[PDB]
């Protein structure tokens, strides 16, 4: 996350921390997801195109830091990875990038709530907020472009929903955008996700009621003027969701 602050997991207890297993015992940081449901994340297919293997992955949840422990925190193994069938990518844009885990303890066991982890509500059908409306985003991304760490500490910002015809024009993204995706950005550029926030969440006020609206999919950089974050489009995805998590 480019600008924004320092959280910890209390405050997006959705939040789930996807780690890659490596030969020669290596573990490193993927990317981000949401717990949607006690036994089921979800997060962005390209986080895991090049390697699908569910044996593989890790998830954590209640995790409020990246390569140390947090008090609370679970881990789980996959289960089941599912990819999207129709994943592409542009040159920029990746296209129905999204993903789900089915998550279980090496005890068996599904998450279960606490001060720590809490499930995220999907939208309803189609059912999303209007442009100027302000969410949130969370991660362990890049704090700057040009890093070549990931922050220890999880953070937040808060960005604007962008309209389809303003992420429409040429000084933007033009024909990469399509209807299954979310623009999101700064109004003045100075915040924005960057890599490795890639599959979190992003989540804003419907019905009074915090909804999971988006996942990080793609950007142009980080923060750069007229180049806001695109995320998948969660509303469009029920039918894929409700099938593919039985
Ligand atoms: N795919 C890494 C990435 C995601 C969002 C933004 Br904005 C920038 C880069």
């Amino acid at each position: 996350i480019i600008g924004g602050e320092f959280t910890t997991i209390e405050n997006q207890p959705w939040f789930a921390a996807i780690y890659r297993r490596h030969r020669g015992g290596s573990v490193t940081y993927v990317c981000g997801g949401s717990l949607i449901s006690p036994c089921w994340v979800i997060s962005a297919t390209h986080c895991f195109i090049d390697y699908p293997k569910k044996e593989d992955y890790i998830v954590y949840l209640g995790r409020s830091r990246l390569n140390s422990n947090t008090q609370g925190e679970m881990k789980f193994e996959v289960e089941n990875l599912i990819l999207h069938k129709d994943y592409s990518a542009d040159t920029l844009a990746h296209h129905n990038d999204i993903a789900l885990l089915k998550i279980r303890s090496k005890e068996g066991r599904c998450a279960q709530p606490s001060r720590t982890i809490q499930t995220i509500a999907l939208p309803s059908m189609y059912n999303d907020p209007q442009f100027g409306t302000s969410c949130e985003i969370t991660g362990f991304g890049k704090e700057q472009s040009t890093d070549y760490l990931y922050p220890e500490q999880l953070k937040m910002t808060v960005v604007k929903l962008i309209s389809h015809r303003e992420c429409q024009q040429p000084h933007y993204y033009g024909s990469e955008v399509t209807t299954k995706m979310l623009c999101a950005a700064d109004p003045q550029w100075k915040t924005d996700s960057c890599q490795g926030d890639s599959g979190g969440p992003l989540v804003c006020s419907l019905q009074g009621r915090m909804t999971l609206t988006g996942i990080v999919s793609w950007g142009r950089g980080c923060a750069l003027k007229d180049k806001p974050g695109v995320y998948t489009r969660v509303s469009h995805f029920l039918p894929w969701i409700r099938s593919h998590t039985k």
